[PDB]
């Protein structure tokens, strides 16, 4: 395998694209939503945990997530990225960049996570807390779908991450809950997210080529969708539109067409904009409404992959031998593994922190 | 014809950075411009209506634009994108990206108009306006200009769409006016349209090749003098320069290179950037304001490409067998038939919300 | 040579990125240190200058940096870029990208001046200096290290400018000092700084090559470890972290790998990184503060570039016949000389505009 320039110029942009989302688009998201006097001290929260997310990347986590090993875990034959050599290449691109590309993920979803709780808990509990669900959650559950393990080898489809970053991201924060001052701030927070999704998701093809075309499109398609979905719901139960709803519809779209992106059609593109926006809507009628939006859209998103992928739909087709009910029952499988992973590990994170330095502010 | 990567990636990041014109450069532009009391209607007004133009572009837009018609439109063979094989190319890259980068400009032209008369127009009329306004004038005009229809069979030369874009949107707004609390906010978005300006230029050569790479050094060139051509008439009328005097200096020179950045030569540039930066600044003189820069500084382009194009002066050259003469008196007659065009179709379309939901707010 | 088409997109995206550290980041990070009072003539002064430098660059500053010459300046054969032939390649790009990308070098280091010292000085005396320093200080260094002159023909190794950009101007503006009130805003032109950085360093490889991929990886590494070792120091020095220390600490990781990002390796990349933050801090110790930041922590990576270069600790390895002592001396010698160069021009151009207008602000 030699390594295609065009394939490395298109995945080091997604790759800075994908790291705005986090610095400054997910501060600025949660910065306008929070009470005033905790702005600062969540701004801080997010930039150091940020940090040390990059480091345990490089040190341990890439290593354990993507190098060969079992069906939960890979290995530690890739510390420090020993044993790579620089022109080494993965699929069409060189190996350092795919580091980089899957080490951004891995920011962004614990950004989801700290910047909606750094209001109520410590900061040396916050870092213990990273620490613990990095390693044991994220790792695990990015190795079972993209790096070769249990839900791969079953044949899930999840193009950008409906598990692995959204689902996941969302049941953490609601068990640290269970244990909008400024809204020009908010809209621009959603504003940076949506630009940056598109390395998100049209860098998840991992080339220059078709597909990443079919899921940047798809992207357009679905976010308009599900703005437009929620601030009808929002006419016909509340009278009006408003600014929050119309920035809170376009975020449930970007979420539901994540993991469908790459597979399906435009027109399945604007069916699952459309349910998503309304299923948003109804979970936050039921900030850590935020984990709200990204667990029930990600279920909505992860089920509906299932069903437009069919060639008869519009999509690219399911897999040689697979029926549309079968691939739904491993939908329905790795959304249920998901849930469970990520709950376990988080209630054993945040009391470990509890036992150590307690939780609570001071 | 065959895609090629190189091309196909220069164009996705194009097509996003022209989306981040106007989420969030233009809405923030003018958030910093209104009173106060009316940033949040207006916010929610750009981003609303920028869904509905993502959706509509989809379902018929690209089609009755871009497909082989007649002079003034083109056909409904491609509704939702049906009959175009996700491999199909256009020019030197997949035909899906031809569709999101041309989507991209009919979402910033929109948002132009949307943003400064949000304050005064009530929500459902807007609503009425822009279907109308997208269909019968952005539509045909794109069309004529860049679908193979009247303006473009006739040799006009319009590189980013100082017709298309600029003079379209300026007479609508005018047309409908007839019928600075935060300046950081302003300088910030001022900011975010120049480095999307950029996808906007350069993207317009559809390939990374040496037409993008003169698009690109040219847009430098010419925004650059024209900030300091109506810094310095500010500081000889009005005794200094100003922080609105230099944002909207830049954008003159923006709007000005517009539809001559991949014809004319770097001294060409210079040129074209001092003498729309001054007569932007006569313009004002004589944020509505703004219909005054993009018009005044949108026909100064236009014709002055006519001029700059010739090969003695720096240029790419003219046609076989095209005077300078001959260049102009097209360029000329392309200004008056979409000033024309547009100026009818927006009085129809306020015209008929007036009649539905009433025009003013209630 | 022949333009390479995925170079020539890289390329043009890398240097949007740049021109986006100044426009807006560099403004707004500025923006929210200094005095409110301060701000709007603050961002007036930035963005005029910006112009200037723009055009400067293009009518003579491009030849005399980079055209052939002597040890310490090129020519005037390039003059408004006369005699470069559209289809010119320079390297594996078109020579016209290669005058953008090093123009926006000039932008950013004379926006680390200005907007220092735009509160104290008249308006008509910073037009003055920029003239005179511009020309006289980064041309010649320019020229020195990257366009064949005396530092490059010693051997010299710089990477992204740790002498050109960071030193220059670090230097100029203690000489000028010589003669936070929006935190949030400072914290968004720290995120602007820090994805426009990633054009900076990578773009400086002038390929989407395997040296490109190891600066983008060291980027990452090296400010990730810079944010933890300013944050722990300010923990044992102050008894907390701060938002303003957290910021501060990813600037210092950034000017510190600047020089190194195309040599290292991983490791040594983290080591730069954790010397770089704790190195700032006990500078500020010791907003003319970022003149110490960017000046200490220049001289610290450009130091540990002729360290960490060495095959042994993981980088690309010393030229032929080059020991690590060697390479040492040449380092220290390229700061010597780079200091008392900016030094000396800094020096005449404030006297120069002290004698014509005046430097106070009247």
């Amino acid at each position: 395998a030699v390594a295609d320039k065009a394939d490395n110029a298109f995945m080091m942009i997604c790759t800075a694209l994908v790291l705005f989302m986090t610095i400054p688009g997910i501060a600025l998201f949660y910065g306008g939503l929070i009470r005033g006097k905790n702005v600062l001290s969540m701004l801080t929260q997010v930039t150091v945990t940020f940090a040390l997310v990059c480091i345990l990347w490089v040190v341990y986590g890439y290593s354990l997530a993507f190098g060969e090993g079992n069906n939960f875990f890979g290995n530690i034959n890739w510390l420090m990225l020993k044993n790579i050599e620089l022109t080494a290449v993965m699929g069409s691109i060189y190996q350092y960049i795919h580091v980089a590309f899957q080490g951004s993920f891995a920011c962004i979803t614990v950004g989801l996570i700290v910047g909606a709780l750094a209001e109520r808990i410590r900061f040396s509990a916050v870092l213990i807390f990273v620490v613990v669900w990095l390693t044991l959650s994220y790792i695990p559950i990015a190795h079972m779908v993209w790096g070769g393990g249990l839900l791969a080898s079953h044949g899930a489809l999840d193009f950008a991450g409906g598990t692995v970053v959204h689902i996941n991201a969302a049941i953490a924060g609601l068990v640290g809950a269970y244990l909008p001052h400024n809204l020009p701030m908010v809209f621009t927070g959603t504003a940076i997210l949506y630009i940056g999704w598109f390395g998100f998701n049209a860098g998840s093809a991992g080339t220059a080529n078709e597909i990443a075309a079919l899921a940047f499109v798809n992207t357009v398609v679905a976010t308009a969708a599900a703005i437009l979905g929620w601030i009808f719901g929002e006419w016909a139960l509340r009278g009006k539109p408003s600014l929050l709803g119309a920035c809170s519809g376009a975020i449930a779209g970007l979420v539901g067409v994540t993991p469908a992106c790459g597979y399906i059609g435009v027109g399945g593109a604007l069916i699952i904009g459309v349910v998503a926006g309304l299923a948003g809507l109804w979970g936050v009628t039921m900030p850590c409404d935020v984990f709200g939006v990204h667990g029930v859209c990600g279920i909505v998103g992860c089920i509906m992959t299932g069903i437009f992928a069919a060639s008869s739909l519009g999509g690219v087709g399911f897999a040689e031998g697979v029926t549309m009910g079968h691939q739904l029952l491993v939908q329905l499988e790795s959304i249920a593994i998901t849930i469970v992973w990520s709950g376990v590990v988080a209630f054993i994170g945040y009391k470990l922190a509890d036992l150590t330095v307690g939780l609570r502010v001071p």
